[PDB]
């Protein structure tokens, strides 16, 4: 009898925009949204409604408020089995977090290819355009714990579990196309350096400390993935607005046994967008769950995250054609030399029911491949194949982690494997070995073949001695950092300079700072000088004379490496803050919202207090948040309609919201008297990125939506140093 | 690689007739709701592709991936590593105690409603059928230890009731060694293999156990049961089950009745003798596990009658022992056992590790209509059984292991933990909550489908670590047990003590235990001391015997054999063949055995076939050494070319072993020559069935003895025979 | 509670059955090597100590639970009982997947002379150089609670504590193994192990699935011959041979490689049981090999291998 | 038990007592203490019952609970004095 009579506790099982309703588990939120993986999970879902509360043994509980005691004011009794089971289960809730990418957010989806790829690979999931494969995707950061913030400067993980007809395929990618290290053997050294320092366990979610920059300074192979990290790539606006990459070269194998080299790409259909550092660092304070929240809400809204799977393809005879080793994971393949051809579409359309059961327990391993794919001798990748199965024995508590429901294949699985902790499968097979006659040798081996064949490795030639030795072909470190750098817009280049500058400023030992700078002189002198000047370091004459590295196969730049050089903006799923007053002009707010709804743009209505305001025309407006409660940090744009502006004109928080939005390069739109706010951000004829008009004209809504399509107002950067926000 | 048959018939068949099989293959039509609920996780094999755990088809399961045929193995072989990793991580910790056990599926039903004394749903209606799963066990030994040890036996029954799981976790003796749960590790450490060298396995015959017994006389009553033939049962189907503690029944009015739980074997009580049991640990360490599985495949279903001893609340102080003391039994002469229901075990599991090894029982798992008492052994147990499952089964979700799951509904606010299977869709993981209208909801207690509520027992005392003075009497229940045994059972108890103390290295420990036995019965004390070369002092001979228990001079329910209860069905006979069997004799034996449901094994000096005189071909089940007399209930020899096996050492020893072990022996025709090997007079003797042919008379004789289980009149003769 | 005459073992070598067996440091305190000495920091005594909780709190009464009166319910606040039962409830760890049944002892190794010409392994570098060892002998199929004198292969695992690192020579009492490729170890082990439906039989290869696999995989037949022989039932761990089985390499200062196979030769020689005797012994004393090893060392009849 | 992986968490060094700790507890995952006590149980005569119970005393005594009087019925009930 505790629920409200108006039924305001329950959300609607309808797509609703962010903040409209309580968020719910996905099967309640969207019961009609289905795929084969999600239908297969019905057998393990527990309901709640109209159920007696029980122990795990099915015994109904009379009193869930009290321990059993020898009297009212008595001591608690050992015999209280209901108390102890409840506490015992609570005391054992936690399991070890992932050693890396502990922080992650996940959703169910489906994948479909555009056309049969059966010419280049015999993988069943790429075999036909009508073949629809369920996926589960987890996006993550890298350094921080499960309880760390989302919008840190870090790499992001992009791992995809394809539940195919011929097995699970895990594509375990990152949001940059390279990694920091060449050889798996040094993964703990590099991960120990970026991680919090072992004496005092500081700092969390930050590469900005001494041990990371010490390692980078002594291992220049790192410098290419560090540039990406120090770029706006390091702080994305959303998981929906970043690129995914496989990073390693892998193989495709077709029915003839012909092997094609591949690199995997995810391209975001919503386009690439990133935060700026001041905004990102502050947002870890205002909303540490910002990416996790944004993603759940985009999906509850129907703003389904969409990505296009892309292949970079290289014939086997083309292995040595480039200036870099294809097996080197610190080098990218420029899109200018090898294009991405579109392979398929992935759509994330449903949230999970239980984060711990589905996200936290989900296990990806890049070793999970299917017939039609295969590895290469990329010596980072070779090392990963051992690690992902080893870690699950402790993290998921045994070798039966595949029987945990999220991890189960939809396709059939039968073998002679037996027992292990938390064994779920009860095998009826008389034989637990092959060859056997007592079960006629079932289940049986399948020979390799074009469809439904057994897995067989590509018969790659191996010649050479047993050595622990780095290929000399890997021993070039500066030319790809340089290609990346020259491919960036000038405003991206300052953001990179500022990232290096900020992080190095945090480094306590100055010699570590000086060595990182000396490494930068080897990539480009302009970038190297701009950092030295922010650190009060002066380049020597030797440093000034360092010859630039070769370009990569004759390229001066590649613009596919920039987030913004070629615009790809889509406003659908973006959010505007609307700053109300106590007597809002109804005409302005009516026009504003119908323009946003038309382009799938969301709004939140903000005031100095919660509850309701009334517009000039009597309309009751409910309030989503306070100006302090949902700061500018959390929106793409700000719109102030006309009304009793006097009401908010001297409001400290209302003026700061405009200044915070303005400093962070966001579009700002002012109608009527709202223009008087132009004084707080020191703007009168007006400027690019401030939309102003007598009323929210509809041309006014067109100017604002056009700016939102370009994501930020880069022209504004020269003005923001003056503004104290 | 293929099949020839390999496959057993899915029909009841006698032991050794066919290969053993998972229960669902062997008897697919044998069903209960628990067995049907497990279909979710049964995995088949026939006509399936072999795969990885991720569902990827394997082309070559004979080879590692390597750089050249003769090259090193590659790190990138994920098929090899997955298969090796699963193999490397197969084992889990075994149970601290009762590590050795054997399990089967079954159903229980009441004879009649007990709503008068309990509101427990599973006893509520005689047409409600409750699925059970039962594990029998030894106590001391590892999972890899022998079945027929001298130990206590565990009898754990899990009832899947409509209002929750009820676990009745009992032993095959009505008492336990210790009074307070605080001393369980000291007692178990003392009986377990000694910590320095980890010797011996499945045996109490070592110093640290008898040292603890000598300093803790509360132990002596359960020691008496252990040193008796109760310690070495013939089969799990032929032993008694006890709850041991006083417990409560709660009815709809809230009236509390004290209860003790009993299991009564319908196959009756049968035990081995010590020399046979000790040797059977060598020839077949799996003899109880095996006897059980085949008995069920044969269709000889283990059957038990649930029994209540019931004491009204006002009678709590009416005995001269304390009801909450678990070293005291309630004699059936003072309080009779009321038949409540029948339990039938009618199907083996499919996978031993999946179902037996991961099964979790707890005496705390009770249902509304039951409750506990302040028995301080039981009070401690309640904590332990949940605690131990966290490490043994890898977390607090052990109830989602399929054998463990309730058949009834289970919904709560519990979340996460290792290997979480249940995905909760409830918006709320707390109560009280408005966001789900407080679902799942508490239920008030009532006559049926009510929430559990403890009986409102009055507690008055100070917080003390104190043993009740009412517990401090230790000898009268050991003496009541001793005086209730047949002389030959008393002789066996003397021998158990004699044999185990004879293995005790420190004599002062052997003399100490002899002193405790003097406080129980001086006849028993003087028989043991003579076997150890100890001599009782005057002080000892003048020790006053303990009181009677409530004027009881003996209780015959305490003896295995004092009141016959034997049923031959499911017993096996050994038939010793010769190369020309007289078909007449064999025809008549098999027809008489079959009509009484007695199984036979045909044995020869070699495997394969022999031919009877009328040309029938007999397959041979085992050789004489391959299946020794240890493994059968009696031995039959039919006629034929007896000369063939007359000089055979193994054929002669088989009878000498059986004879020493007091087993009935049947000789037909010329097989009477064999009476020379066992030094029997021409006239013959009781226990040796003889005749010119195996007539109707001859088989009646054999089957009547088999009903009395052993030939006890033989004992005076057995000391002279070497075997 | 001890007898006044102190007959509750002498710290000198004594023959089997003479005295009660004891922990090694009590039985033979003057027997030392460097590994045993390094273990002193974790050795716990007992005489003269108060019985305490793990937190060092002295226990007054270790015979009783704390209860609400004499015949009262036991109380949750009894931290002394809960710590004791909890530790007891958590004594067991998983056994070895294979060779779960095993018996071990401390020892030492010296090389007769330097082997510098063929290997640069420090523990083989100078004559009479003492390396401590720890040796575990084992069956293969049985669990930790299974019998010693089964018909099986035997394990001969040696841990060498060398100046340049731990070397583990993990050997068997026959010089070959059942199978050629590690990919099939789980197949072979599931075959010889107790059968999955009913977990029968323990410590024996005498069942259908073992011989069905042997019949379909003839590479197994050479080790099956050794197992079906009296090698399968040693009289003692002191009386069996040891083998590394694999070819390894020795590498010397010059970088020259020499192929090598490892042998242990028992100085007490080769002796075995006979099957009827060994099968009965699993009954009369399933701890016979464990007991004999321990008493041989208490007696001073030390297992010696070359 | 789950968090520090077994019943021997008191032997993790930061957790260790500086005072003496001796009992009959044995085994458990990652057991560090090698016990030399011939007895793993009490009462024992084989080690003369070491280590031993200490009677409660003003200094260095055994722990004994304060003998608080308990009078009530077994209830899951909240004291009305709490509400
Ligand atoms: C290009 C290089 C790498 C990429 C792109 C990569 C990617 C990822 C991703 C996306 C995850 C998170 C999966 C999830 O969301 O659950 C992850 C986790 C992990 N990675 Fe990596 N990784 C790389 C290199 C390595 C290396 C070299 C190692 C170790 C040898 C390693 C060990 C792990 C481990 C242990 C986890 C946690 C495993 C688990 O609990 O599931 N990674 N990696
Ligand atoms: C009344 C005397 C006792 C009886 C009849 C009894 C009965 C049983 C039985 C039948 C089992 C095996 C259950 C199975 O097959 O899984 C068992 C196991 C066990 N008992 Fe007892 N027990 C008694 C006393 C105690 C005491 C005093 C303790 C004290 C803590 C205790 C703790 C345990 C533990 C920890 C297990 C292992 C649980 C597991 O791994 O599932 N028992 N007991
Ligand atoms: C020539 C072949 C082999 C020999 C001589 C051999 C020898 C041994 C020995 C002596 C032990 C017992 C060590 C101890 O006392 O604790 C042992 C244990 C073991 N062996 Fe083997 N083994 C062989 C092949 C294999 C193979 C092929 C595998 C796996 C692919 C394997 C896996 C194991 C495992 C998992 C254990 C348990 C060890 C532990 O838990 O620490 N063995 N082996």
């Amino acid at each position: 009898s505790l629920a409200p009579e108006d039924g305001s506790h329950r959300p609607a099982a309808e797509p609703t925009p962010p903040g409209a309703q309580p968020t719910a588990p996905g099967s309640l939120k969207a019961p009609d949204t289905r795929n084969e993986k999600l239908n297969s999970l019905e057998d393990v879902r527990k309901g709640s409604e109209n159920y007696a509360l029980t122990t795990n043994q099915g015994v109904r509980i009379a009193d869930d408020q009290n321990s059993l005691r020898a009297g009212n004011r008595g001591p608690t009794l050992l015999e209280d089995f209901i108390l102890r089971e409840k506490i015992t289960h609570f005391d054992h809730e936690r399991i070890p977090e992932r050693i890396v990418h502990a922080r992650g957010s996940a959703a169910h989806g489906y994948f479909q290819p555009y056309k049969s790829l059966s010419d280049i690979t015999k993988a069943d999931f790429l075999s036909d355009p009508n073949k629809i494969t369920p996926v589960f995707v987890r996006f993550s950061t890298v350094q921080g714990g499960a309880g760390s913030a989302d919008t840190v400067r870090d790499i992001r993980g992009f791992a995809t579990k394809f539940y195919t007809e011929e097995g699970i395929f895990d594509l375990v990618g990152n949001n940059t196309p390279i990694f920091f290290i060449q050889d798996a053997h040094k993964f703990p050294d590099f991960v120990h350096a970026v991680k919090p320092e072992p004496h005092w366990a500081i700092p969390q979610g930050q590469s900005a400390h001494d041990t990371f920059w010490d390692y980078v300074s002594l291992q220049p192979e790192t410098l290419h993935n560090v540039m990406w990290a120090m770029s706006d790539r390091g702080i994305p606006r959303s998981y929906r607005t970043m690129e995914g990459f496989g990073i390693h070269t892998f193989r495709l194998i077709n029915a003839e046994g012909k092997a094609t080299f591949v690199r995997f790409h995810w391209k975001p259909l919503a386009g690439k967008a990133s935060l700026v550092w001041d905004e990102a660092q502050k947002l870890t304070g205002r909303d540490p769950d910002f990416h996790r929240r944004e993603l759940w809400e985009a999906i509850e809204a129907g703003d389904f995250p969409e990505y296009e799977l892309g292949f970079q393809l290289i014939p086997e005879e083309d292995e040595f054609k480039f200036d870099f080793d294809l097996l080197d994971p610190t080098k990218l393949i420029p899109e200018e030399l090898v294009p991405v051809q579109r392979v398929g579409k992935m759509v994330l359309n449903r949230n999970p029911d239980n984060f711990f059961a589905e996200n936290e327990q989900a296990a990806f391993c890049p070793g999970h491949i299917v017939p039609g794919l295969d590895f290469t001798n990329d010596p980072l990748l070779q090392g990963r194949l051992f690690s992902y199965i080893d870690t699950q024995i402790s993290r998921l508590g045994g070798p039966n982690f595949h029987e945990i429901p999220i991890n189960r294949p939809t396709c059939p699985y039968h073998n002679f494997q037996r027992d292990g902790m938390h064994r779920m499968g009860i095998d009826t097979n008389p034989a637990n070995y092959e060859p056997n006659s007592i079960n006629d040798n079932w289940p049986r081996e399948t020979p390799p073949g074009p469809k439904r064949g057994g897995f067989e490795s590509y018969q790659e030639r191996v010649e050479g001695n047993k050595v622990r030795e780095r290929s000399p072909s890997f021993g070039e470190y500066y030319s790809h950092p340089r290609l990346f750098w020259l491919s960036q817009t000038p405003f991206e280049q300052r953001h990179i300079v500022d990232g290096f500058s900020f992080e190095l400023s945090k480094v306590v030992r100055p010699y570590i700072r000086e060595r990182v700078v000396d490494q930068l002189a080897h990539i480009d002198l302009t970038l190297a000088q701009a950092v030295a000047k922010n650190l009060g370091i002066e380049l020597t004459d030797d440093q000034l004379n360092i010859t630039p590295p070769p370009d990569v196969n004759s390229l001066k730049k590649d613009p596919s490496l920039s987030l913004y050089a070629i615009p790809d903006g889509d406003v659908k799923g973006r959010v505007v803050a609307i700053l109300l007053n106590d007597e809002v002009r109804s005409a302005d707010l009516l026009a504003i919202l119908k323009a946003l709804k038309a382009k799938g743009v969301h709004a939140k209505l903000l005031y100095s207090r919660m509850g309701e305001v009334t517009a000039d025309d009597g309309t009751v407006l409910p309030i989503a948040a306070t100006f302090a409660g949902a700061p500018s940090l959390t929106v793409d744009a700000v719109i102030v309609p006309c009304g009793n502006i006097a009401d908010i004109a001297d409001n400290g928080d209302a003026n700061y919201y405009l200044m915070e939005a303005y400093k962070h390069l966001k579009p700002i739109a002012l109608a009527g008297d709202a223009r008087k706010f132009k004084a707080t951000i020191k703007v009168d004829q007006g400027e690019e990125g401030i939309v102003e008009a007598d009323s929210a004209d509809g041309s006014f809504m067109d100017e604002l939506l056009t700016l939102m399509a370009a994501h930020r107002v880069w022209s504004r950067i020269p003005k923001i140093d003056k503004i104290p926000a």
